């Protein structure tokens, strides 16, 4: 069976199982259950899974070296995909409320759950936290006795707070630190001096490279029962470069890809984000250029977006990308040499992680 | 040490232990942590620490009649202590949501936590995501070695889950079922079908009874290693039961209950909620006053609202209270005396849960 058939099957039993269950012991009605079910496939279905296959491509590494019944396989197998759901379902959490929480329009082409018809903010919100919800109901469900159970909720614990304290080192990266105060309304920095190559990496390390680099990978680890074939500073090294990388692609997209192919219309420099473009220009900016950003960042006005737009094409932040994306090539190729001493499976499967985010 | 100091110090304790790891693990800086401890306290304290204090006390109960080391005393007390705050922050984390999900204003005499000038949706919302995310470490960190921490992890999931459940209960409870549809706005009820007593009854079982009093007896019961002294439906039956009741109260209270003693502008009757003053009044009306309820309900003007007053008040729903009130007694100590064959000690607990309950 392909991997992407067994993930995409596995999709359809979960999602049953957490119905079937809301009737059969939450009393819920059937018009409640199809208004759920529409809301998991809405947030849940249509990306790549690029998260949720890795577990899958992880485990399998394993199994092609590593002595097995079939019916082990299968179990394990079964175990990637349902924990690999776990994950898409956690970034489906993530994706919901912030799009409530950042007032965003449209996501992959489609509005916003939040802005349907027949959702609104007010039941998106518990949407969300549902999502959450089933990803501790998958896990107890299909892994109750399983020896990883443990350490696997342990590690997806971490992971979501990690999340989340990204989410407000993201949120609060255009306001001065020194002025963060819950009885003052939060003035735009002025001065910019925040937007540090290592103010962005706090920021992106935990928003997003916990849950869509270590996350995947670790779990992947734990339902083949090996995370002893690898040393796990590694592995956080390798899962927090690729996904920072990740991150400033998706910077440098947000404000130079055409909204059609975006998903999106970009909105970065309106919201004032400290993006790897902002921090990357103002890090060779002269006095003038610095000014000049200062005058038109963050601001609705399209005359400035453009203004800032322009900044950063005669900058020729190009130069500094490529030189970025060299340096990490060396580094991720570093790591995954160190990961062959004690896994070439392992190290093989993150050569993959790594090719599908450098090509994409 | 009473009780009460003891739980106020845990908080402390608790707070320190978040912060702490904050800065030495995740890289806070100080401002952020600031803000963090500010909303901690904003959101968890200032309530009376009904549900945390429950966990304490029916820890307290079996310790007068269990043998143990002084220092396993102490044990025992301050995991119920830890475990009493989960379920505070639980709660905090649902109010916090809540409120933005509803659009509301005030919570105890103060504003809700989003409509704080430095706060707003944006943060609030991942705020609320924090306080949930908390819990979990708490769990993790001081319930490490225990031999309930799996017991006690799986109830949290399970009740944390009823909790979005009833809250999706709760924000539909005004829609006709059979109108639900994410791609269609949703109308108001015009039959009022639904509003019935066993419909009534699912929205508060699960919204309100299984985190306010299934999860605090039963937490009191894994600290103390004594879910064998109970029989576990008979907790269930009696924590659905008393909750139930609660919440009766609850919605009596908004209706009629002075602003500035209430904490809160009540306003169940133009959000068109399905509270026991709909429903009882519903169940009692005739046809001219069932026509000129659904004339006024779910409606903003203050003439309208004030209709709908007028009818509760003509009504004499103060009978049908008693009345409930009176069954609700046989059946909560029909349920005591059903848990004294199992733990006089446990029931005596149940004793004085229900007590402060039907007292306030
Ligand atoms: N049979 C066996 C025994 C002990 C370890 C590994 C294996 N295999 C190597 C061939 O392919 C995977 C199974
Ligand atoms: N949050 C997390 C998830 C998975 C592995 C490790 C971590 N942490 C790294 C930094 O904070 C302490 C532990
Ligand atoms: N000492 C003892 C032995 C076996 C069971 C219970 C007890 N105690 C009864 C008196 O107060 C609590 C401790
Ligand atoms: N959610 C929950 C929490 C604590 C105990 C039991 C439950 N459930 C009762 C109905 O649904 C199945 C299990
Ligand atoms: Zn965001
Ligand atoms: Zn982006
Ligand atoms: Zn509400
Ligand atoms: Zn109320």
């Amino acid at each position: 069976m392909a991997s992407m058939e067994r993930f995409l099957s596995v999709y359809d039993e979960v999602q049953a199982f957490l119905l079937d269950q809301l009737q059969s012991k939450y009393e819920i009605d059937p018009n409640r259950a199809r208004y759920l079910r529409i809301m998991m496939d809405t947030t849940c279905l249509g990306g790549k899974y690029f998260r949720g296959m890795t577990v899958v491509n992880v485990a399998e590494g394993f199994l092609a070296v590593t002595q097995h019944d079939e019916a082990t396989k299968e179990r394990i197998l079964h175990d990637a995909c349902v924990g690999g759901w776990m994950i898409e379902f956690l970034q489906a959490h993530y994706l919901v409320e912030d799009d409530i929480m950042d007032g965003s329009v449209m996501r992959r082409g489609k509005p916003c759950w939040y802005r349907f018809p027949g959702v609104t903010t007010q039941c998106a919100i518990n949407d969300g936290i549902i999502l959450k919800s089933w990803t501790q109901i998958m896990a107890w469900h299909y892994f109750a006795d399983r020896p990883f159970l443990k350490d696997l909720l342990c590690l997806f614990q971490k992971v979501d707070y990690a999340t989340a304290v990204g989410q407000m080192y993201d949120v609060t990266s255009m306001c001065d630190s020194n002025k963060l105060d819950p009885e003052v309304a939060q003035p735009m920095t002025t001065d910019f001096a925040e937007f540090t190559p290592a103010i962005y990496k706090r920021i992106v390390k935990y928003k997003t490279t916990f849950y869509t680099y270590l996350l995947p990978l670790v779990m992947g680890l734990l339902v083949s029962e090996a995370a002893a074939s690898v040393e796990m500073n590694l592995v956080e090294r390798v899962a927090h470069l690729i996904g920072e990388y990740f991150q400033v692609q998706d910077d440098v997209m947000d404000c130079f890809t055409p909204p059609e192919q975006l998903g999106k219309v970009g909105t970065d420099i309106e919201d004032a984000k400290c993006s790897w473009l902002a921090v990357t220009f103002l890090g060779k900016a002269n006095a003038a250029q610095v000014a000049e950003f200062k005058a038109n960042y963050g601001e609705k006005d399209p005359a400035k977006v453009a203004v800032v737009k322009r900044l950063y094409s005669k900058a020729n932040l190009q130069a500094d990308f490529a030189a970025y994306e060299a340096e990490v090539v060396r580094e991720v190729e570093s790591l995954i040499e160190q990961l062959k001493v004690k896994s070439p499976t392992f190290a093989e499967s993150v050569a993959v992680v790594w090719e599908k985010t450098h090509k994409r």
